[PDB]
Order: structure tokens, then sequence, then C-alpha cells
């Protein structure tokens, strides 16, 4: 149905959405500098547990969303990915902790959120440190395609339901111009994203880290926003 927009979601609330059988993503809203902003995560069912793909962006909302999963699909989450180290992605990380979540994230993410005093996910993810690595977790695999809006950022494929979880890596159709681009790569952003074509063409929903999910248009609409601001156009 409608997917969940950043006026429809109260604060401090959390709304899940079904992209596919056994696959959710959360959204959730936070507000700085005078705007509201809506992040995205994924849900990946894992049997009789679930994965979850990063928090939903601070403390008082990822433990909504965790209430939120317990009262609508009712199985434990056991395992999470933080997929890069900025507070939209690791922040909730010690409420997780704190409820028996097993945190995880690679080496260069768990150094990049101590250096930024952020909260560290716990364990660390292997076999992800050279563009193009990919590893399985569980029910999906892991991807680093390289430097893109962060030096550490990681992509996430669900192949039982063919989702492609592109993180702050990729934008919504709808946005135009580029955000929070302190710590980007605007220089291997445009190769990072076809590393990811290249690996996931058969990749039928692409959510970005925020906004409205699509196909994988989003790829290259993402190079051409990347593209526009490299110019300062
Ligand atoms: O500074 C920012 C930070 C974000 C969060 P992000 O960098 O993780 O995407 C942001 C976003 Br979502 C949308 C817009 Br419009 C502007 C933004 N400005
Ligand atoms: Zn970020
Ligand atoms: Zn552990
Ligand atoms: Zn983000
Ligand atoms: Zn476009």
């Amino acid at each position: 149905g409608e997917y969940p927009t950043v006026s429809e979601i109260p604060v401090g609330e959390v709304r899940l959405y079904q992209i596919a059988d056994g696959v959710w993503s959360h959204i959730a809203t936070q507000s700085f500098d005078g705007a509201v902003y809506p992040s995205n995560g994924l849900i990946v069912r894992d049997g009789d547990e679930l994965l979850l793909i990063d928090t939903a962006w601070g403390a008082k909302n990822t433990a909504a969303l965790l209430a939120e999963i317990e009262k609508q699909i009712g199985l434990p989450v056991t395992r999470a990915v933080s997929t890069h180290f900025h507070d939209d992605r690791v922040g909730g990380v010690d409420v997780l902790r704190a409820a028996g979540v097993a945190t995880y994230a690679s080496p260069s993410t768990r150094r990049l959120a101590e250096v930024e005093g952020n909260e560290i996910p716990t364990h660390s993810l292997e076999g992800l440190s050279s563009s193009g690595d990919a590893v399985r977790f569980g029910p999906v695999e892991l991807f680093y395609p390289g430097a893109a809006h962060s030096t550490d950022n990681l992509v996430v494929y669900v192949p039982s339901a063919s989702v492609l979880y592109g993180g702050c890596a990729i934008y919504e159709l709808s946005r135009t111009s580029a955000g929070n681009v302190a710590d980007a790569d605007l220089a291997e952003w445009p190769t990072s994203i076809e590393r990811i074509q290249q690996h996931y063409p058969e990749a039928q929903f692409v959510i970005p880290g925020h906004g409205l999910p699509g196909g994988l248009d989003l790829l290259k609409h993402t190079t051409n926003v990347v593209k526009a601001h490299t110019n300062r156009s």
C-alpha cells in the first residue's frame, strides 16, 4: 500500500512496511536543522528469528522499533547489522545490545564510529575490507561496494525476495541534492554504484536509506545527483 511518509509518523514512533514475504522495512523520523527526515532500515526473517539492518536513528526510536517489531511480527531480533558509522545507522545500538541483540558491523565502521564518538556495534564483520567483497550473513548477503556516502558503507541484498537495501549510499528519486557528504567519497561514489549494479542486476526492489523505494533506477539517479554535485550544479 501507501509507503509511510515522514508526515504520517509521529515523533519517536516507528512504522513497518512489508516489501516481500519475510522482508520488511522499518521507517522512523528524526528532526534537526528545523527539518524532519524519514529513514529506512530492513527486517529480514531468518527462520524463527529476525535479522535487523540498521537502527531507527536514535535510542528512543530504536526502543520503539523493537516494541513495534514485537507487537507486529512477534519474532525475536537476534542479530543486527549497521551499514555505516553515522548516527542514523548506529544510534540505538546500545538499546539493541541491552535487549540481547547481537550487533554487527565491519571493522571499518566500528573504528569510524568510535572516532566519531558514536555507539559501537560489538561484533566485527570479516571479509568486507576490499571493494567488491561479499559475504553471506544469515538470510542476506552483505556487500562492500567501495567508498560512496561514506568510506565504510555496505549494501544488503535479500536473494530470497530480490530486495536490495542500499543504505545512505542510495538516494530516493524525489531527492535531487546530496546531503551530509562531509565523510563521502564523491570521486569513488559513482564507481561504487556501478559495482552494486554489476553484482545485483536481478534486484526487483531497491530501498534507499531515506524515502520511497523503487527499482534499480535509483542507482543511476544517485550517480546523476552525485555527478551534478561534483560539478557544483
Ligand atoms: O545533513 C544532512 C543529513 C541527512 C541524513 P544522511 O546524510 O544520512 O542522508 C540528510 C537527509 Br537524509 C536529507 C536531506 Br534533504 C538533508 C540531509 N542533511
Ligand atoms: Zn551517513
Ligand atoms: Zn555476541
Ligand atoms: Zn542516512
Ligand atoms: Zn534520476
